[PDB]
């Protein structure tokens, strides 16, 4: 529950298979890494698995940047 930052960094580091200290939070996904709409539903999967958390399409689509995936993971694990 705490340290969420690191652990979703390190996430989408091994998600995208981006060394972790390479990774940019801030960076939009798709131009930075070529995230796709296949593994954007992927990585709601594992999000879903990692955390224990439910994860809508309409949610995740709003995924546009790792900081977003960290604030909508926050948000859901304080609820």
């Amino acid at each position: 529950n705490n340290h969420p930052e690191v652990k979703i960094k390190t996430i989408l580091s091994l998600f995208l298979n981006i060394n972790i200290d390479d990774f940019n939070m801030d960076a939009n996904l798709a131009d930075a890494y070529d995230m796709d709409s296949t593994e954007l539903a992927d990585l709601a999967k594992e999000i879903e698995k990692e955390f224990g958390i439910s994860v809508t399409k309409s949610q995740f689509s709003h995924w546009e940047t790792g900081r977003a995936v960290l604030d909508f993971v926050s948000s859901s694990l304080n609820d």
